[PDB]
């Protein structure tokens, strides 16, 4: 472990500013970072988890936290800096634009396909990064996705989950609770989709415990009209109920950087 790569921070050292989102897992603010002895305001988001019961020791969490520290890869979001105290807040480089989710919900007249084929080559690159670093992410979806600028997004909360998203779940997932590179294919697959539609819910009004029948039966979520055969065909690779049958992220850098090239081939917008 390099332990220089991570910032252990004083409570001084940065300041909350303002409210972005709160869920079950705790609350994300953006911030500024004002490192003790520098004359520099850094901004930063800072994610407050919630209060832990029966947390894990200090020595188990700042364990995690150099792994999350560790990542050196222009698509996978870094950990900066921690602060320990009642509560874990993990402080990071703000991705001003929020999650691509959102980014293309909010802007679906304005985005073209040579954009949307170039936030595939970098999430599957950030995947591969991790696959090469032995890391398995387990919840990869358009939501995990920031957007640093509308050019450069980064997958992020990678290891939040160790420190259920049935919909974004490969079936040996929901089923068997496996979770291995091939079933973050699965999920890379659903996140291509949402992109592809600029944001619609996967399995639209379809309760979570229907999903798995669903699979079962060998439905999957449909071609989004803007998607070429070829474009799908990779999409529903992803959900072959045979993981190893699935496309490697090695493989989908290749594929969606050739498609990446000549985007009008591979995607009909209006
Ligand atoms: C859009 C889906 C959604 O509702 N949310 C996702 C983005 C949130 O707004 C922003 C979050 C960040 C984060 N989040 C974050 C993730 C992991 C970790 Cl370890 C840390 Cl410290 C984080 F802060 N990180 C960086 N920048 C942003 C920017 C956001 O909006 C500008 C809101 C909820």
């Amino acid at each position: 472990p390099n332990q220089a790569l991570l910032r252990i921070l004083k409570e001084t050292e940065f300041k909350k500013i303002k409210v972005l989102g709160s869920g079950a897992f705790g609350t994300v603010y953006k911030g500024l970072w004002i490192p003790e002895g520098e004359k520099v305001k850094i901004p930063v988001a800072i994610k407050e988890l919630r209060e832990a019961t029966s947390p894990k020791a200090n020595k188990e969490i700042l364990d995690e936290a150099y792994v999350m520290a560790s990542v050196d890869n222009p698509h996978v979001c870094r950990l900066l800096g921690i602060c320990l105290t009642s509560t874990v807040q993990l402080i990071m480089q703000l991705m001003p634009f929020g999650c691509l989710l959102d980014y293309v919900r909010e802007h679906k007249d304005n985005i073209g396909s040579q954009y949307l084929l170039n936030w595939c080559v970098q999430i599957a690159k950030g995947m591969n990064y991790l696959e090469d670093r032995r890391l398995v992410h387990r919840d990869l979806a358009a939501r995990n996705v920031l957007v640093k600028t509308p050019q450069h997004v980064k997958i992020t909360d990678f290891g939040l989950a160790k420190l259920v998203p049935i919909k974004w779940m490969a079936l040996e997932s929901i089923l068997h609770r496996i979770y291995t590179h091939q079933s973050d294919v699965w999920s890379y697959g659903v996140t291509v989709w949402e992109l592809m539609t600029f944001g619609s819910k996967p399995y639209d009004g379809i309760p979570a415990s229907e999903i798995s029948s669903i699979l079962e039966k060998g439905e999957r979520l449909p071609q989004p009209p803007i998607c070429t055969i070829d474009v799908y065909m990779i999409m529903r690779k992803c959900w072959m109920i045979d993981a190893d049958s699935r496309p490697k992220f090695r493989e989908l850098i290749i594929e969606f950087s050739k498609m990446a090239r000549d985007p009008q081939r591979y995607l009909v917008i209006q």
